[PDB]
């Protein structure tokens, strides 16, 4: 029940040695999800994908994907401290609520294109978009999950005929997919048997349903390109209409990513009573440390 500065209330979920608890940080009060996975099983491999999805989640900045607050590394255990999405699964709220209207879907469609694209700048590949794979906040708002089973509907074509699969116009495909499924609540491509899953996706026909709208499925024939090059970039997708109906004001364009404040005198002073030095505040916020200094900064700033 006692990590850092946090405090394990229930479990959001279990699995692969890895559980996944709710906290709440001691010193701010702030609710975070701590994910703790027990190096000691891992094979040799998941490890490298772990690390890399560590490195992965200490570069983005997106209010629209899981922020990381601290990591906590011991021989045996490592303790991801992130973001908790309260909303749980878009996929649990797509079989409880049916098909969103084309109106709800553009505004979780376009954070969820923004949050993507934004990988993509940053030369970041998820590879593995799923309905699972999206979390909704307190608010509604996507919070894309993690980088490191439903994994094969939203499979690229480029996967049945074995050429390379590392771009990111795979993830293109993908968020076809997750559009389609977002306003239709149900798989384009399916199967009983992964034969006809292949058959359909290499196919690339879909069925359309009788109340999309023409717009709606333009855009599905933006992201859903058989030949991998063919496919458009997602900076030229933002621009689409369906995309922008009722943001004729805003139109959708690349995330810029907002300028640190590792000075902060709000939060400098909280912490400077805490205990902690205006010298090893700086330090570990530059240093991008993702230590208990930094956890108590970015969580103070709520
Ligand atoms: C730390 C992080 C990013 C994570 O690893 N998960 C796990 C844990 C369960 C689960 C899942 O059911 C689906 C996707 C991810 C996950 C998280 N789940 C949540 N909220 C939630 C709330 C009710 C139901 C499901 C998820 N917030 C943050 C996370």
């Amino acid at each position: 029940p006692h990590i850092g500065n946090y405090r394990l209330l229930k479990t959001i979920g279990k699995g692969n040695f890895a559980k996944v608890k709710l906290a709440r940080h001691i010193l701010t009060g702030k609710e975070v999800a701590v994910k703790i996975i027990d190096k000691t099983q891992l094979n040799s491999s998941s490890l490298q994908k772990l690390f890399r999805e560590v490195r992965i989640m200490k570069v983005l900045n997106h209010p629209n994907i899981v922020k990381l607050f601290e990591v906590i590394e011991t021989e045996k255990t490592l303790y991801l401290v992130m973001e908790y999405a309260s909303g749980g699964e878009v996929f649990d709220y797509l079989v409880a609520h049916g098909r969103m209207k084309e109106k709800e879907a553009r505004a979780k469609f376009r954070q969820i294109v923004s949050a993507v694209q934004y990988c993509h700048q940053k030369f970041i590949v998820h590879r593995d978009l799923k309905a699972e794979n999206l979390l909704l906040d307190a608010d509604m708002n996507i919070k894309i999950a993690d980088f490191g089973c439903g994994s094969p509907p939203y499979a690229a074509p480029e996967l049945f005929q074995g050429k390379k699969y590392d771009g990111p116009e795979v993830d293109v495909w993908s968020l076809g997919v997750i559009l389609y499924t977002l306003v239709s609540g149900s798989l384009p491509f399916d199967g009983q048997n992964l034969k006809e899953l292949r058959e359909r996706v290499l196919r690339g026909k879909y069925r359309i349903p009788f109340y999309m709208s023409t717009d709606c499925e333009n855009l599905l024939k933006k992201f859903l390109i058989l030949n991998p090059s063919k496919r458009g970039t997602l900076e030229q997708i933002m621009k689409d209409r369906w995309m922008n109906v009722g943001h004729e004001d805003d139109e959708l364009k690349p995330y810029v990513e907002p300028l640190p404040d590792y000075k902060d005198p709000r939060r400098t002073e909280l912490m400077v009573s805490m205990g902690y030095t205006r010298e090893e505040i700086q330090d570990s916020l530059v240093g991008q440390r993702y230590n208990e200094v930094m956890a108590t900064y970015l969580l103070l700033g709520y």
